[PDB]
């Protein structure tokens, strides 16, 4: 039960950083984007709308980084580490933390104040990526994860005792090995284990925030 005080604090860490409320984004499934937004977008230029969507993005990672400030041990790990695991988790997590902005009953996404398919995104270079985005939100969001699950699941995204570069590598395993056991306890007690199987696999997550997303400093 030191155990179940980790899970409530995890969770209170996630639901104070979202970007997004998620009874905001469910409020908004109704508002779509009509033919003509959808057109108005794929008209951009390839530039401008990297622009935009870098610039989303990196609000989306500083929403992260207060995740992890707010996180259980985090904070006393050495600082070459906390930058180490931030670097290399951050886009993962916004990775994960979108799935709950996407909608599988339409396969649209929230954007910019609306719902919108992945033919929204045509501008940008990268009609494969996008669709692998697309197939993997709609895959995360089958597990229907409660709050409790995304949380600690996005907490192990970023707590990753493997990430090259870190100092006190003993010391992240802890509080990885905390987390994981945190995980399923709160797993097994609501006999939901069956969805560790269904996760990403290794290496998947590194796949996806590869491909394309890395030196966008040029936005
Ligand atoms: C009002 N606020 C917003 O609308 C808002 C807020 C937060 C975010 Cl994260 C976004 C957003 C940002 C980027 C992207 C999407 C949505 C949906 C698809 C394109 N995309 C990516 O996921 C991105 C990626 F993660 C990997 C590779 C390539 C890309 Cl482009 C929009």
């Amino acid at each position: 039960t030191e155990i179940e005080h980790l899970v409530q604090s995890v969770c209170k860490s996630y639901r104070e950083t979202c970007q997004l409320r998620l009874e905001d984004l469910l409020r908004q499934r109704s508002n779509i984007f009509s033919r003509e937004e959808v057109t108005g977008y794929q008209r951009k230029s390839m530039w401008e709308m990297w622009e935009r969507c870098a610039h989303h993005l990196t609000e989306a990672i500083q929403y992260v980084v207060e995740f992890a400030k707010r996180l259980s041990g985090f904070m006393e790990l050495c600082q070459n580490d906390q930058i180490v695991l931030l670097k290399a988790g951050a886009m993962e997590v916004v990775l994960v933390r979108m799935c709950r902005a996407y909608n599988a009953d339409n396969r649209t996404v929230f954007f910019e104040g609306k719902y919108g398919g992945m033919e929204l995104f045509r501008a940008l270079g990268c009609s494969e990526l996008i669709s692998s985005i697309f197939d993997f939100s709609h895959s995360l969001s089958a597990l229907h994860f409660s709050e409790d699950e995304i949380a600690l699941y996005t907490a192990l995204v970023l707590i990753n005792a493997h990430r090259p570069g870190l100092q006190e590598k003993r010391k992240v395993e802890q509080l990885q090995y905390n987390l994981e056991l945190a995980f399923h306890h709160h797993l097994c007690k609501t006999h939901r284990q069956s969805i560790l199987a269904k996760l990403p696999p290794k290496g998947k997550l590194r796949s996806l925030c590869s491909q394309h997303v890395e030196r966008l400093q040029i936005f």
